[PDB]
């Protein structure tokens, strides 16, 4: 796992980027968002996630909102 | 994105394998399952999925139960 903050998230398109502690921004698709809530994220929201390597490069998997 | 069928899934533990015609089985964790509803899958279930490579190797992402 890794911790980061949502840089931006567009809930109409369903994706955004997560800014991380010392590395490139990580892409985040709505399909990775955990929880029963609507699968959206807010700019600035802290999230815990795992970095996975998808066919277009790095991606967020298992994205959870931290309290 | 591609289709496959659930080979087996352990409901208590929340993981299983997707069998792909002509290819290798793909590990699937409950966290990748899309939809509203309890995150589980039955053997024989047709699914669509993406494949990503994490710290543990290849695994399914964006798993949707298909009819």
């Amino acid at each position: 796992m890794q911790r980061g903050k949502v840089k931006w998230f567009n809930n109409e398109k369903g994706y955004g980027f997560i800014e991380v502690e010392g590395g490139s921004d990580v892409f985040v698709h709505f399909t990775a968002i955990q929880g029963e809530g609507f699968k959206t994220l807010e700019e600035g929201q802290e999230v815990s996630f795992e970095i996975v390597q998808g066919n277009r490069g790095p991606q967020a998997a298992n994205v959870t909102k931290e309290a």
